[PDB]
């Protein structure tokens, strides 16, 4: 799993524990070790969300397996959550897309995982 | 719908208004309301188009529906056209991949659109 | 093909002509020509892998055709070594995203490609 965050919220705004935080998070929220966690936060963005200037997000969730109708409902929970609290962004200024990768999809280590 | 720029053309060179210009231009494009479109434009980019380091971009519109051949034709010459108008970016230095999004794989204000 | 890397690698860390090898090494691995080939490098991430700030990348690479099982394989080993070799990043702290684009979903030149 692999998790993305692109924000207007500023760099100083981002806490130093936010991303042990959200490897922690989707650790336990995916039921995978979190060495296999990699998260990605892009600060500082010139962003618009509805024509507004607000803090907002854009995010992706990429995982092999792990991904649905149930468990996205799921994770946008989660993750709203922590946006809203650790970024102080609305969750109504949130958007995650979820990508569900074959294995043969995704290289890691000089190979793939298929 | 979502559009994201990424591009080399230094941040002075983006105008002010751009963000909003690309809004109210998807939002005629789309037919969806200006409420749901979010716009990221990210300047100063290291990057190559064929070897060259000359004006260039690399964008995405993620969207859940109103993608497809000739949509996505349309788009391409709505945004091309603004590209090349205000940032000065060659059309042909411009590559944008389009996302039909499941309505699952979209996550905002803690749930899907599902 | 379009290749991107994120990683937490400072800026000063890539190699003069770094973008260059990385176009031609692509169009070698993809038999596609370098004025096709756009690739994106973003150095000063704020990222973890495996909950550790250790150099690291999340990387795309998105083609029309040209993606498969035993392509991808070949794929990670080229760039993965790129990675290890230039910029010092370990192959086991790179993910690669391998996206297969229709090419009716890919916009350049005011239109899409068939
Ligand atoms: C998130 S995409 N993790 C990749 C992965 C999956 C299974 C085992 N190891 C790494
Ligand atoms: C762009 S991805 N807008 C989100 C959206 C689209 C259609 C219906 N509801 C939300
Ligand atoms: C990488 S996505 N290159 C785009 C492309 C592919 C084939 C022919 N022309 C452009």
């Amino acid at each position: 799993p692999m998790f993305i965050v692109n924000t207007n919220v500023p760099r100083a705004s981002v806490p130093d524990g936010f991303l042990s935080e959200l490897t922690q998070q989707l650790a336990q929220a995916t039921g995978k070790p979190p060495q296999y966690i990699a998260v990605h936060v892009v600060p500082d963005q010139l962003m618009a969300f509805g024509g507004s200037s607000e803090p907002c997000a854009l995010c992706s969730l990429h995982s092999i397996g792990k991904i649905g109708g149930a468990q996205n409902r799921s994770y946008s929970k989660l993750l709203c959550g922590l946006l809203a609290e650790r970024l102080r962004i609305s969750p109504d200024r949130v958007y995650i897309n979820y990508y569900d990768m074959n294995a043969a999809n995704v290289g890691w280590n000089n190979s793939t995982f298929a």
